[PDB]
């Protein structure tokens, strides 16, 4: 049995330098099918198929009973939406939900019991699974008539389950909870204090006055006056509230003012301070934990490798064909075996095998394929004179003259009228255009290579758009016929095939929006940008989180409150025609909930849902305010910040 | 002879200077050094200050006077025009004060120093515009239209507070991305009209023409008209959303933090680089201060003698000069060294805490309970209950009588529950005060705000009772004792600990704030001035408005026809919410170039506002963490 126990060893170096590799915890069983089975779900296809399976899980919402099919969200202008059959989201939520149960099954096998046990997120994931199951078996007990669906609340978890990034953000906001609790508490002191002293101090005054038009409108009774004070904590309602009280004496406005430096300026952002104090070192702990993760990696391999020869070491051969059996990139695989051959038959102690094993850091530069030779002078002089980097320069000039033409064409047509229109020179500068960036495609191709032009990330895009630019120039110039004087390019029942020409030529900016790093200003800027794309996870999970759980919320209580009867207050919801931002089903409830994360005309929906569903409805509305526009836009800010001052 | 009082009295000055954290740089000579003293002394330093504040009030009661009850254009009475005279003579008098404090500077100072400084140079070319300007204006009888004067006053407060150079500086070291992040802001703003024009127009409302989509999408760059911007669109189909929700998150969300991110990334180590630079003066001066007193002794060495006389001149805290003079004495005739002299001179580093007087110290076995008890926290914790309890009372007499007018009826009760509460506060006071004597219970600065209110509360108690129930009605005086109350009621915060420390945190927060107030102060003073002369006389009253209007919504208080009223305006500016409202007022009463003004005024003050005040607190609550 010393093979057998010998091909296990390497089995376990290789799964240990994978977990090295991938930055994962060496905490697994370390068994003949364990090992198999570790290395098989964390491929990248089981991976890929865990992922596809939550998204369709939580995109199943846009397709339930509450369907989120129809044209419009206006309550007035809505058609019934496609009502699916009872089986359909059922089975495939059962589907989903057989692939979690096969995801927690394998998660508990590959680690102990003993961990299984202690772990909270595993104990977590067993018990939403369970409700999960229970309520969709009591749901298809009944025949799709259960109108509250618990179990789609618990659909967001999940998310959380599968992404560490996301679990440390989490992890984040919990050690943010006290001190934010304590500001929150110091605010509701606040709120009640000023409103209690709003309501004494406009309570007097002679009847149909400036105070008493300030105390009927907004400080009659307490939660009226919660509400506003409430509302212009979040600078919603800043001149109306004041307007009255203000026109009535010119002083109490102070009292408005000191209300907003206290409230909205100071404990505001001290609670963005606070959230931003926890992620004061995201990045550069996330890189600390990968780092020791790597090296326990390392250890755990150099460890069990040791043990194989009964000096203490590991033979060259061994890691060699470690090495080999190790899933990596091409080069730093090659890298790392020619620098193991580089060494004899001596045994690599613990210091030079982690030494060895950082040529992993490395960001190695993909060189481009080289673009093929002509023989013919001329045309490999015209290839070195195409494949010039001032190719590339005139490139932008046309782009921008066509950018220019294009705006140009579109304000000075917005006076004319709609069917009076020419569109001559405008049609045939396009075409122009059009034809000029395939000829530049054409020629890029033809001087780099097809592989060589493709392998550019920018160049496959601006292939990508002048190819869809050319398809659409041609479908046009077919309907159309060859422009001439007064060609107008606009019928009825014709798509309007013009305007989404001219929209999607207006990605051309891009050309000169990817080349802003180039002055020192903007290289800042652009790894921001880059920074916050990479860790898009952490804040996007959260968000995607908060609003699906927000959404099905409301869907549950707001679904068909708001109805359009077939004079109304100029302020009030019926007037502004608000009616499309209702909770009659999830994409109209994100909607919604993305018009009240941003607190503008927050006491017209706080007003309307007053009127609609109940007075009690606001606290949904204020948990709201509480979850996504301060917690979760602090949030962002935090990590925009950690993202500007990493680099810097 | 005379050389010794000269290096002593540089010594002393010098060591003033150590402890002020003051440069060195001035000249020293017998008349210079006592002109130094004189000028930086407390006095003159807090003249400098009241006349930059008179000189910076004067605006409110200038030709467009802001001495109205009302600031509705509608209901506003002619503001009480002051003579030609006499705010000229305030004026002058501000600028003769500015006048000898420049040339103090700039004698203390070497001339070489004026001439290189160029804030003392900026100094003079104000001073010398303004006293120009104020002339040509006296030669016309007071009716020149636009004071250009007024402008260059917030300069002077600029000019005074060393804090504020450094924002400044900052801010200065900030512009070169905030350019850049703007210039993106501006292509962003400038692709997505180009793209809404042809989703939209291709919209009546708000994407008609180019300066009509410019406006809306600017507006809904600053978040004022968020679902009103979309509802056209998203009730014709739901992925115009889409478009709008884009902008949101390009703009709104994101560029107008990465801002916010800009300017911390300058003010990350402000604080402590001014404490460095702090202690760096502290030790020039100290060593300058070393090096005079070993000069006047004739190894190199301090005197003690000599440095007890420096210490005896020196102005400064009893507790560290009796403490440094006690070690000196201590040293006997031992010669000090430079590293004992510098060493010496941290006892003002100490931090001495200052302590409470005494109790009164009653007899034991009839008072020792009392005394325990009253002076236990418990006490405070049962204040704080009854105050909550009174705070209870008022939200239930709140409630009950909302549907009437509170001036109405059913105030007896309300009425016999202050009545009780006021006695039980004036108890506790005298309580508090029994157990700790009057200087000791004053010594809290809670316990004598308390006491403050309190006696407030039973004069205007005694008051109502004795002339009503037997000037201000009966309802008026029953308003002032309940948010007297009320205000009382925040002494819950300072006890609670969970409250105490975010309190604790806040004020301090304040308390390094002067200089983010020293610059909102000088942006809005210019704004409203350049507002008044732009816009003093635009809206009117004409003796059937659109439902979403600057007529419907009743802004009319919110004008620039005078000082009060024009920082009221770019205060509600400021927050910019319905920003459009006025955008729109402005643009059909002033003309359609007024858009320029609100939006230079909407960067300046949302920058203020946002980024900067979020940098200055970000960076003041790590420092202390
Ligand atoms: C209306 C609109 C909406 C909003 C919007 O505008 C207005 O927002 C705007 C914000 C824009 C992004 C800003 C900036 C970037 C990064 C850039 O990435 C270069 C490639 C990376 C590597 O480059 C080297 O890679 C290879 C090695 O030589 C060569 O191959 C290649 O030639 C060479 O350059 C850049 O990163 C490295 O260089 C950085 C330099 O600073 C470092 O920092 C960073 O640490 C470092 O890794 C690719 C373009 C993109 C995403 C822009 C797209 C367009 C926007 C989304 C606009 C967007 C449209
Ligand atoms: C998101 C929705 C709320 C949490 C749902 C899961 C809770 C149960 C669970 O699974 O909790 C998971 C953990 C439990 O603790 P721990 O991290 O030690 O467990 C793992 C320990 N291990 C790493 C050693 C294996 O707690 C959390 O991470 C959440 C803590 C509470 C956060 C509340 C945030 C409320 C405001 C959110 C605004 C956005
Ligand atoms: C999208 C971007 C929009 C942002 C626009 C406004 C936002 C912030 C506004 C910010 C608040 C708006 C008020 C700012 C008013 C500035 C007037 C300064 C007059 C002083 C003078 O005459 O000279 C300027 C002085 C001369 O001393 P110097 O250092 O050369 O020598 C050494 C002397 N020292 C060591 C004592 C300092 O330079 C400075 O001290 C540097 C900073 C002061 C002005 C530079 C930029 C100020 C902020 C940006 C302005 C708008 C931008
Ligand atoms: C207008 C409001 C929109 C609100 C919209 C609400 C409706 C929701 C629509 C469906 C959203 C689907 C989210 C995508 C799901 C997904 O791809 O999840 C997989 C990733 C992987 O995350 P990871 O970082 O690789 O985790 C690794 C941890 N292991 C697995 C080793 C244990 O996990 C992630 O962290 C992916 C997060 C990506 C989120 C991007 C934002 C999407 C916004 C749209
Ligand atoms: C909305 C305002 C409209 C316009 C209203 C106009 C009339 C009201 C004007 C109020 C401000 C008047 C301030 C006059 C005194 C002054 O200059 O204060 C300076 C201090 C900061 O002084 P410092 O920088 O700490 O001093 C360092 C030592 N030195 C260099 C002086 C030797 O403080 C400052 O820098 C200014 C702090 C101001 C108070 C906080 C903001 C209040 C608002
Ligand atoms: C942030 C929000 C706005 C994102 C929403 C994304 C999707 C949920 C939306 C975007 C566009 C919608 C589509 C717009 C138009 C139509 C045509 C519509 O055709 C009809 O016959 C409608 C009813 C009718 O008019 O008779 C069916 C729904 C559908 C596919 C909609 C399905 C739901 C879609 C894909
Ligand atoms: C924390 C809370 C509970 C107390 C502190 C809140 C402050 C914002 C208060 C404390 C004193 C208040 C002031 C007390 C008295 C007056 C005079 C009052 O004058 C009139 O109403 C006279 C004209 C008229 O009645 O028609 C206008 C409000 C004002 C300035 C108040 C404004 C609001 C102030 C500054
Ligand atoms: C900064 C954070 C911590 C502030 C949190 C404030 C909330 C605790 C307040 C603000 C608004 C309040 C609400 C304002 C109005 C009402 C209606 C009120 O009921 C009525 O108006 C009576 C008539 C009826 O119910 O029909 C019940 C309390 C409630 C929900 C209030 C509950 C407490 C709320 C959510
Ligand atoms: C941030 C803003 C709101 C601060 C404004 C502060 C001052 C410029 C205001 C606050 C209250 C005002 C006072 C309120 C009431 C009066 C009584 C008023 O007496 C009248 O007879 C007015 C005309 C009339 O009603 O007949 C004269 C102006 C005066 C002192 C006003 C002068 C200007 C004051 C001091
Ligand atoms: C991120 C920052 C740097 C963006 C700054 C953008 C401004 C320079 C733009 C945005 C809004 C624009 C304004 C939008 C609308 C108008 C009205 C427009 O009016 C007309 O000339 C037509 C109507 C008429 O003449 O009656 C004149 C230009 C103006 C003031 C524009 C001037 C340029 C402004 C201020
Ligand atoms: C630099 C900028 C200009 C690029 C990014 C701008 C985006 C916000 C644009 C680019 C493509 C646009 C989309 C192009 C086409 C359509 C289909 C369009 O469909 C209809 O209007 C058909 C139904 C009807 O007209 O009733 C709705 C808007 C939408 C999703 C657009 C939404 C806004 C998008 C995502
Ligand atoms: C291959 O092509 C180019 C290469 C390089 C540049 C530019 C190129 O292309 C153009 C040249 C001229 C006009 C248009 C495109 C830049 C110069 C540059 C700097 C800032 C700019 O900022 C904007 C201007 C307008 C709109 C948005 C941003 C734009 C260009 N160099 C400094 C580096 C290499």
């Amino acid at each position: 049995g010393a093979a057998a126990r010998w091909d296990l060893c390497i089995d376990q170096a290789v799964v240990f330098i994978e977990d090295a590799i991938q930055y994962r915890s060496i905490n697994h069983r370390v068994d003949a099918s364990s090992m198999w089975l570790y290395r098989r779900y964390y491929s990248n296809v089981c991976q890929r198929t865990l992922s596809f399976t939550i998204f369709l899980i939580l995109f199943l919402a846009f397709i339930e009973t509450p369907s989120s099919l129809t044209s419009t969200a206006d309550v007035r202008y809505r058609a019934a939406p496609w009502e699916p059959p009872c089986g359909l989201t059922e089975s495939v939520e059962v589907l989903c939900l057989l692939v979690f149960a096969a995801d927690l099954s394998v998660k508990g096998y590959l680690f102990g019991w003993a961990h299984f046990q202690k772990n909270l997120w595993l104990l977590g994931y067993l018990v939403v699974l369970v409700v999960s199951l229970v309520d969709w078996t009591v749901s298809l007990s009944l025949v799709c008539h259960e109108p509250l669906r618990i179990r789609r609340l618990l659909r967001p978890f999940f998310l959380l389950q599968n992404s560490s990034m996301m679990k440390k953000t989490l992890k984040c906001i919990r050690w943010s909870l006290p001190e934010m609790a304590s500001v929150g508490l110091l605010l509701a002191i606040h709120l009640c204090l000023f409103t209690m002293f709003g309501m004494l101090l406009f309570a007097g005054g002679k009847q149909d006055d400036g105070q008493d038009r300030e105390r009927l409108t907004y400080f009659q009774n307490l939660p009226e006056s919660l509400t506003s004070l409430l509302v212009l904590l979040t600078t919603a309602n800043n001149p109306d509230v004041m307007i009255p009280a203000y026109s009535k004496n010119r002083a109490y406005a102070i009292f408005f003012i000191v209300f907003t430096v206290i409230g909205s300026l100071f404990l505001m952002n001290l609670l963005t301070a606070i959230i931003y104090s926890q992620f004061r070192g995201y990045l550069m702990k996330s890189l600390q934990t990968s780092l020791f993760r790597r090296r326990l990696g390392t250890r755990a391999a150099f460890e069990v490798l040791s043990s194989m020869v009964g000096a203490v070491g590991v033979k060259p051969q061994n890691l060699l064909q470690v090495l080999q059996k190790v899933q990596l990139d091409s080069s730093h695989k090659q890298a790392m075996m020619e620098k193991v051959r580089s060494y004899g038959s001596v045994l690599l102690s613990a210091e030079e095998f982690q030494k060895l094993f950082n040529e992993l850091d490395r960001s190695v530069v993909k060189e481009h394929p080289p673009r093929p030779e002509y023989q013919s002078p001329f045309l490999q002089s015209a290839q070195f004179l195409f494949g010039h980097y001032y190719f590339d320069y005139l490139g932008n000039l046309i782009a921008l003259a066509n950018l220019v033409s294009i705006c140009v064409f579109l304000v000075l047509d917005a006076d004319v009228l709609p069917a009076e229109r020419d569109d001559f020179i405008l049609g045939i500068l396009n075409c122009v255009f059009i034809v000029y960036y395939l000829l530049e495609m054409l020629l890029k191709v033809f001087a780099l290579g097809l592989r060589g032009y493709l392998s550019y990330p920018s160049n496959v895009f601006d292939g990508l758009l002048t190819v869809v630019l050319l398809v659409l120039e041609i479908s046009t110039l077919a309907v159309y016929r060859l422009p001439h004087p007064g060609w107008r390019p606009e019928m009825v029942g014709l798509l309007s095939l013009w305007d989404m020409t001219r929209m999607l030529n207006m990605l051309i900016v891009f050309r000169f929006l990817r080349i802003i790093p180039s002055m020192k200003p903007m290289a800042v800027v652009a790894s921001t940008v880059l920074g916050l794309v990479q860790n898009m996870r952490a804040f996007g999970g959260i968000l995607v989180v908060v609003y699906y759980v927000f959404a099905i919320i409301g869907i549950n209580l707001f679904r068909g409150v708001i109805v359009a009867l077939p004079s109304a207050p100029c302020g009030s919801f019926e007037q502004l025609e608000y009616w499309a931002n209702n909770f009659d089903d999830f994409a109209a409830a994100l909607v919604t909930l993305w018009n009240l994360m941003v607190v503008n005309n927050w006491q017209v929906f706080l007003d309307a849902y007053r009127r609609y569903s109940g007075p009690w409805s606001k606290i949904y509305f204020v948990l709201w305010w509480l979850v996504s526009s301060v917690i979760w836009v602090n949030l962002f800010l935090a990590l925009i910040l950690e993202n500007f001052l990493h680099k810097w």
